C-alpha cells in the first residue's frame, strides 16, 4: 500500500532509482511487471553455459556510473578478446585487420569513408547531448532518414554498405527508418564513432563476470521485499493528494511521488488519471524500439584463435543472417563461443525459422567467414529473440523516426505532475546502454529528492568520478584523416 | 459476464461490428472506454450551435457503406456549399477559382503540377488496395519519405508546394513522416487524388443533418444495454476455452471471440495472455495517428457568399494556422460557419495558445483570405485538438513511418487465436474514413461468423450496392492532361532536336 516512492519497472535504471531513494531514507517500491528483474537484461544459466548474458552485456571506458553501480555490488569485469585479428567480409571474401576500422585501399574509396566517419562526428559536434532538438540544424537533419544522409555523403558503394551496417549495428535498425539528427546524437552522446564501434577502449571492451543481470539481482537482494514481480501496472491517478498506482493482479499503491522507468512506448500500457498532456500522450505513440536477435553458437575450443583470429566479424550483405560477432568465451578460456546479432529486417525475416534452422545457417556463415570446418560442429546454441517480449518492445533501445526528436524530444523526461521519468532513453550520456539506464534512474531519484526539499536544484545532475579499473584512452585523429579531402573536394580541387 | 462476441470499442467501427453480430442473432457486448460512443466521431449540442462535429464529419460518392448505415439508421445528408467560388491563397494573395484543382497560369509550373497529380496516381495503380507491400516497387517506395518523392518530383516551389499541402491534410502529418508508398496507398484506396481531394463529387461533398455521432448513437439505441461505458479494457487472455476481457473498473466478460475495434496502436493499452505474436507486438509501436485541431468560427451571416465565395480556403504558408476551410453553415443557410483544421505541426505549435487566442489568430486570417472585416466579428467558436485524446491518439487515422508497411503491414488484420480486428486502419476502400470503419467492422464480425461455420469464406468480404441518394460521376482526364510532358521530359524533348 503506502510508501514514499513507486518506481515503475526493475530494470537497471528502475533498480538504481529504488536504491539511490532507498539509501537516503525513503520507502521505495518497484512494481516490476516479469517474474524477474532485469529488463533488457537477462543472463541465463544452465550447465552448457554456465551463464550467457542474452541481453545487454558490455561496458567500457567512459561508462563509469555502471561501473561504479555494479563495482559496489560486488561485481568484477573481464576483456572481451580482442588479441588476434579482426575479420571484414566483404563481397564473399575475408579481409582480416587490426584496429577499430576496417581498412580500405583503392584511394577513391580511402577518401569516401574517411570522410563519412569524420562527418558523422563534424556534424555530432553540433548536437548538444541534453537538447539535440536545439542543434543549429535540428529541423533540416530531423526531417532526413540516415538512408538520405548516407546517399548524399556517400559516393562509394563500399563507404555506404559498410555506413549502413554501422547504422544497422548501432541502433538495430534500417537506415530509412530513422532520423538523421536522431541517429547523429545518438553517436556524439556515446563520445562520437571511436568510442562507440570498439572494442579495446570503447564499448564493448568487457562484460561482466557472471553476467549483467547480476545487477539488477543484487539490487533486489538489497530491498528485499520492496520488489513486487509480477506486478503490471495498468494505472496511475493522480487526481488526489497521494498518487495512486494499480497493478494487473488489482493491487494498490500509495505514494508522493512516481519513478517510470519503463521504454517511452511502453507507457502506453497504462491508462492515466487524468490524462497525459497533449505533447507525452503523442510521443508515446512515436517512438519504437529497434529488432534483434542475439544468438551465441557455443564449441569445444576458440578455434578461431589458432588462425590467429579473435572472433570478431563484421560481415557485409544481405544474404549474411548476421552482420557482426564478437568471441565470447569465458575469461577461463572455456565455454567457447560465437555471439552474433541478427539485426533490424533480418530479425524479422529469419525469426519464421526454427530454432536449428538459425544454427545451422550461422554456423554456415562461420565456416565461410572463418575458413574453418570447424565452425560447423557445434556443442551447444543459445538465443533471444527481443521483438517478442510484450515488456520491452524490443531491443537495444528508441528509435525515433524522422521528424519525431524535434517535435516531442523535449517532452521524454519532463515531469508530469508527481511523475518522474527514467530510462536508459532518458540519459545524456550513452543513453540506450546500461549506463544510460543507471544515470537516468539516479537522476531522476534526484529530482524526487530536489522536490522533497532535501538537495539543492545544483545536485540533481551529478558528475561521475572516473573508473580506476577502466581507464580512458583519449580518442585522436590523424593530420591526414583531419585534413583529406572528401570525394567531392578533391573534384572541386581538380 | 458471458456472451458470443466482446467487441472492444464503440466507434463506428464497432458498433457496426456489433450490429451485424447481433443482426444475425448472436449476444455481443461492446466495451466503450469513454462516457460516450463515436470514438473519433462527436457531435457536439449546444444553443449557439445547434449541432457541430467536431471530429469525422464528411462523406461523398462511394462511400456506399457508411451511406447505407447511416440511411438504416433513419439519418439523411445535404451537401457542403460549392455554389461560388474557391480560393487558393498563396504567398498573401487570393486567388478565387471553379473545379477541385487550383489553376495555374505558368505553362512550365502547368506542367509540373499536371505531372505531379498524373504520377500520384500512376504510382496507386501499381498498389493493390489489399496488399499494398505486394506493389512490385514496394521497398523502394516504402525506404523513402514523401519528402524525398516531392522533392525528385516537382520541378516547381509552386507545385512543391501545393503538394505538401494535399500530404498535410489528407493525412495530418509532415511529408518527412509519411512513407511514400503508404501515402501512395492511402489516396488510390479512396479511388485516387480528384475523389480524395473533391466537394462536388468526392469525399468531402456531403454531411449528417444532425451530426455524424448519431450513427454511434443510434446503434447504441438499438443494443440496449449491451454497450457498456467507462469500461477501458486492460486485459485479454485467450489461455482457456473462452477468452476473457478485462476491464479498468474490474469487471469481467468472457466470450467466444473478440473484435478489436480500436486505433492499432491503442492496443497497446491492453495487458495480452498470452503475448501477442512478435510482428503485432513491435507493429502496434510503429504505427502513430495525426495531429489536428478542428476549429469552427460563427458569425451572423455567410457573408462570403455575397463576396461570390464558397468558403473553402486552401491557404499555403507557414504564417497560416489554417491551411483548409469548408462552409460549415447549415442546410437551412444559419449557423453560418466557416470549418478550419490547423494541421500536423501546426496543431502542435498553436496547442500552447488558448482557445481566445487560436479565435483571434483564424479571424484574422479568414479576414485576409476573404478581404473580409466582416470575418472579424465572430459570434461564436468552437474547436476540439484530437491530440489530447487518451482513447484517439490523435486524428484522422494511423500513418506509416517509412519502411513500416512492408515490414509490418500484413499482420495489421490478421486474427490473433480468437481475436479479430476491425477499426477503419484495416479496410480496404476508404480506410482513415467512416467508410472505412464500416468496412472492417462488417467484414470482422463475417470473420467471426465464417468462424463458427455459419457463412461460407466467399461471404467475409461483401460488395456494396451504389448510393441511390449519393450516385458517383467516374473520375475523367483530358487528353492533354494524360499526354503533357513533365518538366525533365519536355528537357529531353528539348536535348534531342539539338541533335
Ligand atoms: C536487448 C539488448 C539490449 C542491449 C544489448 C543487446 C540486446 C540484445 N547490448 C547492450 C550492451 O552490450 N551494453 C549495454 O550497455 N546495453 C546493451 N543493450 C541495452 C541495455 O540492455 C538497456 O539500455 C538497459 O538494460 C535499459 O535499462 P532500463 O532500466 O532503462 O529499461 P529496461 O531494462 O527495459 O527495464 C524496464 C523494466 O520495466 C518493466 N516494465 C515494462 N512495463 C511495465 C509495467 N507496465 N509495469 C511494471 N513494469 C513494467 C520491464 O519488464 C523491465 O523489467
Ligand atoms: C478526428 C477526426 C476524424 C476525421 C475527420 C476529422 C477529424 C478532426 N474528418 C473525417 C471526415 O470528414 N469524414 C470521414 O469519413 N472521416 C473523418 N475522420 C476520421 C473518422 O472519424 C474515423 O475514420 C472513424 O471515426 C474511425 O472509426 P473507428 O471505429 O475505426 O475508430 P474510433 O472512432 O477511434 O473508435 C474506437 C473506439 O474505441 C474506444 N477505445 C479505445 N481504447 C479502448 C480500450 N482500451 N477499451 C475500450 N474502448 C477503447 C475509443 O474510445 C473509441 O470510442
Ligand atoms: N549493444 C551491442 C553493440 C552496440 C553497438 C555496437 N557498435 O559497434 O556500434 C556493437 C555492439
Ligand atoms: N478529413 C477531412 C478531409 C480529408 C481530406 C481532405 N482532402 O482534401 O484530401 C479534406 C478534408
Amino acid at each position: 500500500n503506502k510508501c514514499d516512492v513507486v518506481v515503475v519497472g526493475g530494470g537497471i535504471s528502475g533498480m538504481a532509482a529504488a536504491k539511490l531513494l532507498h539509501d537516503s531514507g525513503l520507502n521505495v517500491v518497484v512494481l516490476e511487471a516479469r517474474d524477474r528483474v532485469g529488463g533488457r537484461t537477462y543472463t541465463l544459466r544452465n550447465q552448457k553455459v554456465k551463464y550467457v548474458d542474452l541481453g545487454g552485456s558490455y561496458v567500457g571506458p567512459t561508462q563509469n556510473r555502471i561501473l561504479r553501480l555494479a563495482k559496489e555490488l560486488g561485481l568484477e569485469t573481464y576483456k572481451v578478446n580482442e588479441v588476434e585479428r579482426l575479420i571484414h567480409h566483404v563481397k564473399g571474401k575475408s579481409y582480416p585487420f587490426r584496429g577499430p576500422f576496417p581498412p580500405v585501399w583503392n584511394p577513391i574509396t580511402y577518401l569516401d569513408h574517411n570522410n563519412f566517419w569524420r562527418t558523422m562526428d563534424d556534424m555530432g559536434r553540433e548536437i548538444p547531448s541534453d537538447a539535440p532538438w536545439k542543434a543549429p540544424l535540428a529541423e533540416e537533419w530531423d526531417n532526413m532518414t540516415m538512408k538520405e544522409l548516407l546517399d548524399k555523403l556517400c559516393w562509394t558503394e563500399s563507404a555506404k554498405q559498410l555506413a549502413t551496417l554501422f547504422v544497422n549495428l548501432c541502433v538495430t535498425a534500417e537506415t530509412h527508418e530513422v532520423s538523421a539528427l536522431w541517429f547523429l546524437w545518438y553517436v556524439k552522446q556515446c563520445g562520437g564513432t571511436t568510442r562507440i564501434i570498439s572494442t579495446t577502449n570503447g564499448g564493448q571492451e568487457r562484460k561482466f563476470v557472471g553476467g549483467s543481470g547480476q545487477v539488477s539481482e543484487r539490487i533486489m537482494d538489497l530491498l528485499g521485499d520492496r520488489v513486487k514481480l509480477e506486478r503490471p501496472v495498468i494505472y496511475i491517478d493522480q487526481t488526489r493528494e497521494n498518487v495512486l498506482v494499480e497493478t494487473l493482479n488489482h493491487e494498490m499503491y500509495e505514494a508522493k511521488y512516481v519513478i517510470s522507468a519503463i521504454p517511452p512506448t511502453l507507457g502506453m500500457k497504462i491508462h492515466f488519471n487524468p490524462p497525459l498532456p497533449m505533447m507525452r500522450n503523442q510521443m508515446i505513440t512515436r517512438v519504437p524500439l529497434g529488432s534483434v536477435i542475439k544468438c551465441i553458437v557455443y564449441y569445444k575450443e576458440p578455434f578461431w584463435r589458432k588462425k590467429d583470429y579473435c572472433g570478431t566479424m563484421i560481415i557485409d550483405g544481405e544474404e549474411a543472417p548476421v552482420a557482426y560477432t564478437l568471441d565470447d568465451t569465458k575469461p577461463e578460456g572455456n565455454y567457447a563461443a560465437i555471439m552474433g546479432f541478427i539485426l533490424a529486417h533480418k530479425a524479422r525475416k529469419l525469426a519464421r525459422l526454427t530454432k536449428e534452422e538459425r544454427l545451422k545457417k550461422l554456423c554456415e556463415l562461420y565456416a565461410k567467414v572463418l575458413g574453418s570446418l570447424e565452425a560447423l560442429e557445434p556443442v551447444h546454441y543459445e538465443e533471444k529473440n527481443w521483438c517478442e517480449e510484450q515488456y520491452s518492445g524490443g531491443c537495444y533501445t528508441t528509435y525515433f523516426p524522422p521528424g519525431i526528436l524535434t517535435q516531442y524530444g523535449r517532452v521524454l523526461r519532463q515531469p508530469v505532475d508527481r511523475i518522474y521519468f527514467a530510462g536508459t532513453e532518458t540519459a545524456t550520456h550513452w543513453s540506450g546502454y546500461m549506463e544510460g539506464a543507471v544515470e537516468a534512474g539516479e537522476r531522476a531519484a534526484r529530482e524526487i529528492l530536489h522536490a522533497m526539499g532535501k538537495i539543492p536544484e545544483d545536485e540533481i545532475w551529478q558528475s561521475e568520478p572516473e573508473s580506476v579499473d577502466v581507464p580512458a584512452q583519449p580518442i585522436t585523429t590523424t593530420f591526414l584523416e583531419r585534413h583529406l579531402p572528401s570525394v567531392p573536394g578533391l573534384l572541386r580541387l581538380i
